[PDB]
């Protein structure tokens, strides 16, 4: 018995795991219940307190991925099956993980608590490229990753309703920060000192703890890769749940509110998943079925509202894009569109493809889009239509809210730091075309590279160990620049004047002036007024 | 006769002329100036379309500048030439009505191809007779035939109550037709060739160009055209019969007035001085505004069949040969007559709020959304605030709004329908503009070079300047002469390439030699030729 392997937390005793990083030793706790199995009745209930367990609890495996829908247009593909379940699929999915070097943190050490992203619909914390070994072996991190509901079962909701209250995903993710706040310094974790970081829906997440005053007092600091709680995708009205909720009722046979989610609790969990996505009211991409819902609780107001007027003093938040953050979704619906060729397409094509791109735009703002993304110099060249679709998608879901929020935070008292994350790994399978497509940015940050099987560059290695610095620089202190590194150029805070960011890459850190200044103020500030009127 | 030089002796079908032996830097020139070449539009005939010139007994004296027609006179600036440069050199007439020839000393030997200029000044200005149209120099260098005639500007000449056969409206063009016609008779007898005639012209001179090519019994007239910053399409050029019928209506109210109604109001008006037509001449326009003008062609199924935009969109322009470019600050001249904030005697730095409200006047019929987007579009949002950027961006939507995008528009449509056009921008600024440095190359300053003023040694013009002025006379008449700016035999300077769809190639006219340049502003005018109306149609 390994006294490093065993903790006792307030609900009992664990047996953890030692693991090999090529640097050496960390000490692995996977599978750790946080709540009661929120199956049977409890579908769609906000999660409850793991009870109490006897004698020893193995944690040394990763337990079921919550149920969800599992990608099939590439069968068999590296690229979209790195991204599928690993494990068993089950509703009873309410587990977190804990890495810490081995032996375990003398002193009690930084926390980064990581959110999956996944578009509410899909995501395990159990994947490779959220491995937390690298960081806890090479920074000396205590990192901790949860499972939470997606889908129907973490977002369906019948906003006002005893039994389909709406956000319980996200009450999963923030009963799992009462969990580190309560039993992490078991494990030498500092719990004054939590960083929350995701990518895509888990920036979102962790966007809307940053608006939801409970989840305040369960962290300090904030990373935001990919994803907003503000922008188009990330959250939907009461009205359009209460819909889709209704509407994806009549299409498995159900049928009060309570009687309607008693028979939806009667239905076994991939009659559910079959019928996901015909609730979507337009054709899309980029669009998901079951996601946060303003509630007036977990969301007092809609996220722009929220960000508008919140006060963001003694907060500090690192967000960023990769480079090409729209070219993933346009292979799942867009016609022209495959990763099999290089899809060159015609000007009909961008037309049509900017209707499912921004399925909410009426035909005059798809009309203003495509005249707006459109080279005047190069109208019909296919190669640029192919690049500027990728970037409409890219910009309206992504980068464009990113700009609004970091705006936003900066000017109401926010410590914001912004980056563009610009290196295409040499191990991407996914075409050229597709540049630096949404969610490679992650097997660098965690620190994939230094695994030798995995065959990357030396200096995508190098790239990698830098990553890890900001990142963890930034959990430590609020604050991604080394204190040590005496070098120009710094990592300067994105203000409201400079608007200064810079890019990640195989070259020194750059640092550029505004985001997408020209392109962004017509999203974010043209746009809503044309759609209006 | 007898005894006076027998080669400023020639007869033309209304009878004998004098004319006068000039001096041009480089040798002696032949000049015939006043012309009469329609029956004085006064009394009865004001707002009434030209009768051609009765002929005359005796030698007509042609030695000096006739009556300027009636108009407007700047008092912006009082004694500052930038602005005295463009207002009238002779007496205001409503007697006014003829024009002005320039050929070598002695005439040529063969027949020479003809360059006919219009003058601009938005249709309410303007005379053949000022310093920067003298035809001297291009005539002794090239040795080209010269021809600018005066036409009716203001209430005189545009004034319409569309339908009436008191007021028919477009007088002013048909002017210019009549001295076109003029030409074709006459203009042989001075060594011309009837068979090339080239018509150029800047600002509203450009936009009669343009609308000479629209109107069909205009085209037997020319074979090839220039367009100077202006064009028969855009926003002020026209206006619909509606609007002229209003303006017209308003105008006679504010000066007393009052067959049926329409004869009754224009016999009043009749009755009324010139000087009261024209004191009331901006009161018409519909809101507070820069780079409208009250009285301009309007469109009447007529001289017009259609709208300029829907006649460029459906002509058929085969064998049509055309010059248009532009100046690279076009919209600046025109703040300092109505944008609160500028100032030729300040830097105009202007805020955020200036801007805003300047957007409404240099875009008068913009909706508040359609504001807004012109300022989303023009702000830099790096620096929104920066009273610099504001200022240059305030000229840009006046300058790309009035000038440079319906130049791209008429451009590409020319091109996409057959026509062969070659384009320019011009960027070298005078180093004797009295304007500040702040307006850059500003509306109408190409013009001096095009002329050749810089030949004038007296005018205190740079050697590059004139070696420049000379390139520009070449390019010009070498278009007149072929159609084709370039010079057959210098392959070894750079050539300058017509514009297409497919490659939107211009050149930049400057100090340097010919740069290659694809895209007339193609991003922003997409915005204004394309967005904008689907905006307002909505
Ligand atoms: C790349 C990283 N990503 C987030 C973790 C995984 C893919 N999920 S996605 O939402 O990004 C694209 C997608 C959308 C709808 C669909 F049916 C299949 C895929
Ligand atoms: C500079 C060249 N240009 C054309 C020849 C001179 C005419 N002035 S203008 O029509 O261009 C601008 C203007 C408008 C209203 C006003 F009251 C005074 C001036
Ligand atoms: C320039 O002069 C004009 C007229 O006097 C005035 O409206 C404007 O405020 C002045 N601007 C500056 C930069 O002083
Ligand atoms: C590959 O691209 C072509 C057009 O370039 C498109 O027709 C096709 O749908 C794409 N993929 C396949 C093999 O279906
Ligand atoms: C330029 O030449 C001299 C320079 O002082 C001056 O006497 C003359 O008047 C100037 N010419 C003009 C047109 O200003």
């Amino acid at each position: 018995e390994d006294p490093q392997l065993l903790v006792r937390v307030r609900g009992g005793q664990l047996r953890g795991i030692r693991l090999k990083a090529p640097g050496g030793p960390v000490s692995a706790f996977l599978g750790i219940p946080f709540a009661e199995p929120p199956v049977g009745s409890r579908r769609f209930m906000p999660p409850e307190p793991k009870r109490p367990w006897s004698g020893v609890l193995d944690a040394t495996t990763f337990q079921n991925v919550c149920y969800q829908y599992v990608d099939t247009l590439y069968p068999g593909f590296e690229g979209t099956e790195m991204w599928n379940p690993n494990r068993e699929l089950s509703e009873d999915c309410l587990y977190l993980n804990v890495w810490t070097p081995y032996p375990r943190p003398a002193s009690p050490t930084p926390v980064l608590i990581w959110i999956y992203g996944g578009g509410f619909y899909s995501g395990a914390a159990s994947l490779d490229v959220y491995d937390g070994r690298f960081l806890a072996q090479v920074e000396g991190a205590v990192l901790v990753s949860m499972n939470y509901r997606v889908g129907t079962f973490g977002f369906l909701a019948l906003p006002g309703s005893r039994e389909a209250p709406g956000n319980v995903g996200l009450l999963d993710q923030r009963l799992a920060l009462q969990w580190v706040q309560e039993n992490i310094a078991a494990f030498g974790g500092d719990p004054m000192s939590v960083t929350l970081f995701g990518e895509s829906a888990g920036a979102a997440s962790v966007g809307m703890h940053i608006l939801s005053l409970p989840s305040r007092s369960l962290f300090h600091r904030a990373v935001l890769q990919s994803g907003t709680p503000n922008g188009p995708w990330a959250t939907v009205s009461a009205g359009e749940a209460r819909r889709r909720a209704t509407l994806l009722a009549r299409l498995v046979g159900c049928p009060n509110d309570t009687e309607l989610i008693a028979c939806l609790r009667t239905r076994p969990a991939q009659d559910l998943v079959d019928h996901e996505w015909h609730v979507l009211p337009q054709e899309s991409i980029f669009r998901f079925s079951f996601v946060p819902v303003v509630d007036g609780d977990f969301l007092s107001d809609t996220p722009e509202a929220l960000i508008n007027t919140g006060d963001f003093q003694d907060l500090q938040v690192l967000v960023g894009v990769v480079k090409d953050e729209g070219s993933y979704f346009l292979v799942y619906g867009v016609p022209g569109f495959s990763k099999d060729n290089e899809s060159l397409i015609s000007r009909a094509q961008f037309l049509a493809g900017v209707r499912i791109g921004v399925p909410q735009a009426s035909d005059l703002a798809a009309e203003a889009v495509v005249l707006h993304y459109t080279d005047w110099l190069h109208p019909e060249d296919p190669t640029h239509l192919r690049d500027a679709m990728s970037a409409v998608v890219g910009d309206h879901n992504v980068v464009c809210p990113v700009a609004q929020l970091a705006g936003r935070l900066a000017a109401q008292g926010a410590r914001v730091y912004a980056y563009i994350f610009e290196h295409r790994a040499s191990t991407l399978t996914w075409p050229l075309w597709m540049g630096v497509p949404h969610g490679y940015e992650i097997e660098f940050i965690f620190g994939l590279p230094l695994d030798p099987s995995l065959n990357y560059t030396t200096e995508e290695r190098i790239f990698a160990q830098r990553l890890m610095k900001y990142w963890t620089n930034f959990a430590r202190t609020g604050d991604p620049n080394d204190p040590r590194d005496s070098k120009s150029p710094q990592w300067p805070p994105y203000t409201t004047a400079a608007q200064q960011y810079v890019s990640l890459n195989l070259k020194p850190l750059e640092v550029r002036r505004g985001l997408r200044a020209q392109t962004c103020a017509f999203w974010n500030r043209f746009l809503p007024k044309l759609l209006s009127a």
